[PDB]
């Protein structure tokens, strides 16, 4: 084999011989000189990972549903080469299991993407828990997707209650009945409305109590659908104080 | 082979004959009785990917460092299946490679993860550009990781100027020289929900001017290190209307 970025390997169930290709030994961090061995292989694997490999080899000898295990050999320094081993059985004319044959795949890119996603989700939960303004995310038909802690305290809905509801549950009439059409008309666009301007509206808690609020939308695209992130600033204290200011001034005459 | 979960295929450059695994037939969504053929393979690809596959076989036909391209096949309607095709060259006895041979991998999970990360990154840029409050993310040593649009407007640094700088560039003395010690003193504390307490500090613009500000922090853990997300609110206008309210409340008392 030449230029195959995949390694290959074969483990006879009868003679316990293991042979692998040249790219296979480089992936394991094994030299030229070192001969192929079932025990050299289990030595490149940190302890618990060995148990998973051998338990999987015995299970593939039994029921025989394939072999798929992934592991990190300490191949370089201490960050390692992630590898996914895949294999299936070879039988003889009698149909006894004889050879376990398959591949080693480099999966360092796949594990890097997997952990970049994990960090993103952990950061999203952190923003959702922590942002002082209510943050609401909706899809292109107004259905709430994400709902921050500040939004739960402001609107009286838990995020499990809110998610999957229309965002219109947060609104008094008439905006409540019209909000789907405000979104639909923007989705026709030609930019008559700008999403970024910001506006003061009235929202209402699950109470039925209403309150002034300012909010800001940002738009994003994903998977052929728009999504909108809203940040809500309660203005009850802001308008109690400016009211007291105007009153005091006009009274001092 | 048996429960390999991977298809194998061997195409000859010279005879254009193709043999695929039985497991590879299910991946292409067709072939219950119809024999393998190179024309039938390109028939399952969309006529944008089949152009890419032909360029890839030509590329490896003349000095190719392997063969590695991925594509979505329709499989069956509403059942598109992403797969990754990998292959290498193999020689006869002395001359140019007889047959180009390799594997078909099911990569539906890999591309769900890739798309989920892509959605997360798009959302973070949207949040960063839309959020009204200055959002700043630092690592365990106070190095700025992220810097939102409102942060650049408020502090006077671009994100490209800010990222990789210590967060203490945003503060005056004495806090500027002590902020690193605040972070390390906190990291050897282990009590949760002390970062959750807000505080009123003074910030410093790159301008050199100072302003009162409130901010709130959330911790997260990733990769062995903490990260902190600050939400900064300018209090300049809040403290001056609150001062002109209660000094116009003392015109009579
Ligand atoms: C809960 C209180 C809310 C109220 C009372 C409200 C009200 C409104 C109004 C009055 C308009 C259009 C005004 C006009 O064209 O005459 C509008 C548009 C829109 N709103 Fe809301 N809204 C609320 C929350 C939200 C949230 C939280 C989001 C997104 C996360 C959102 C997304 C949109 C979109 C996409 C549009 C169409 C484009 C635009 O004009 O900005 N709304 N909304
Ligand atoms: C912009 C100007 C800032 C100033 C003037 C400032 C000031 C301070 C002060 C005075 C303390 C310690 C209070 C005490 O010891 O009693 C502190 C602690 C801390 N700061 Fe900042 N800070 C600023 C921005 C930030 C930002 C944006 C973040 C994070 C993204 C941050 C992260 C921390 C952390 C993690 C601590 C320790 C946790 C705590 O006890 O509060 N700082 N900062
Ligand atoms: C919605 N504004
Ligand atoms: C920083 N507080």
């Amino acid at each position: 084999i030449e230029g195959f970025g995949v390694g290959t390997w074969d483990l006879d169930l009868k003679t316990w011989a293991l042979d692998w290709s040249d790219t296979a030994r480089t992936l394991l961090g094994i030299g030229q000189d070192q001969p192929a061995s079932y025990d050299l292989f289990l030595s490149r694997l940190e302890p618990d990972d060995r148990e998973r490999v051998e338990s999987a080899i015995k299970r593939v000898s039994e029921r025989g549903g394939g072999f798929d295990v992934s592991f990190r050999v300490a191949g370089t320094s201490n960050a390692g080469q992630w590898i996914r081993a895949r294999a299936g059985l070879i039988r003889d004319e009698a149909g006894t299991a004889r050879h376990l044959s398959g591949i080693f795949l480099d999966i360092d890119e796949e594990k890097q993407v997997e952990g970049a996603l994990r960090t993103r989700e952990t950061h999203l939960r952190s923003i959702l828990h922590t942002i002082p303004d209510a943050m609401i995310v909706i899809d292109g038909h107004g259905i709430i997707q994400l709902f921050s802690t500040a939004a739960e305290r402001l609107f009286g809905w838990s995020e499990l209650e809110a998610i999957g509801q229309n965002v219109n549950i947060l609104m008094p009439e008439p905006d409540r009945s019209r909000h789907d059409s405000y979104i639909s008309r923007y989705r026709t666009t030609s930019d008559p409305h700008i999403i970024g301007i910001g506006r003061i509206v009235t929202g209402k808690r699950r109470d039925g109590t209403t309150f002034p609020m300012h909010l800001s939308i940002g738009e994003m695209q994903s998977g052929g659908e728009p999504y909108f992130t809203g940040f809500v600033r309660d203005l009850t204290e802001h308008q109690q104080t400016q009211a007291r200011l105007q009153e005091l001034q006009s009274e001092l005459v």
